């Protein structure tokens, strides 16, 4: 590509979602950075309207795929870059297992020199007692990994996946999500072979921020091509 060029170096990046849940309208912004290169990004997250009325971890994939690293052997086979500066449109239906459900739509794009993920979030049928509106979740994540794929009849890529959120009880809650992207713009993006993404992601607070907030570190590389050596 030279969408790949784009991500040579460090990248700001910038995350602005709007939400609403069973009417709850709540509002978050992020700042940081993402190294492509080494497949790593860090972020701090804060609620702008007060208290989130959703746990932070629920919100954590619908928070720029474009910053995974791929192996040298698998450069053909990332969309993410290929799709800048114009950037993709990423919509998912996250279903929360005897609850609720999200419905994501997202532009991923380059404004100027800064990465943004512009993302409206709308939630319904939440149980108003049930483990998300009533933040029974704990505040940690886990390693995934995200298959990818062509889309079978268009010129983008499909990905479903289990998030697995632990429950104060001991329990865990199922998070089902079915993704897909497609390129904002007209020209020619990259199509991958069967593939998936290696995710780790860690949670932590800031002992200095009163406001209510969520600091995210997160490493990415891509995986599971045979062919493309030499």
């Amino acid at each position: 590509s030279k969408g790949e060029e784009l991500f040579t170096g460090v990248v700001p990046i910038l995350v602005e979602l709007d939400g609403d849940v069973n009417g709850h309208k709540f509002s978050v912004r992020g700042e940081g950075e993402g190294d492509a290169t080494n497949g790593k990004l860090t972020l701090k997250f804060i609620c702008t309207t007060g208290k989130l009325p959703v746990p932070w971890p629920t919100l954590v994939t619908t928070l720029v795929q474009c910053f995974s690293r791929y192996p040298d052997h698998m450069k053909r086979h990332d969309f993410f870059k290929s799709a800048m500066p114009e950037g993709y449109v990423q919509e998912r239906t996250i279903s929360f297992k005897d609850d609720g459900t999200y419905k994501t739509r997202a532009e991923v794009k380059f404004e100027g020199d800064t990465l943004v993920n512009r993302i409206e979030l709308k939630g319904i049928d939440f149980k108003e007692d049930g483990n998300i509106l009533g933040h029974k979740l704990e505040y940690n994540f886990n390693s995934f990994n995200v298959y990818i794929t062509a889309d079978k009849q268009k010129n983008g890529i499909k990905a479903n996946f289990k998030i697995r959120h632990n429950v104060e009880d001991g329990s865990v809650q199922l998070a089902d999500h079915y993704q897909q992207n497609t390129p904002i713009g007209d020209g020619p993006v990259l199509l991958p072979d069967n593939h998936y993404l290696s995710t780790q992601s860690v949670l932590s607070k800031d002992p200095n921020e009163k406001r209510d907030h969520m600091v995210l570190l997160e490493f990415v590389t891509a995986a599971g091509i045979t062919h493309g050596m030499d």
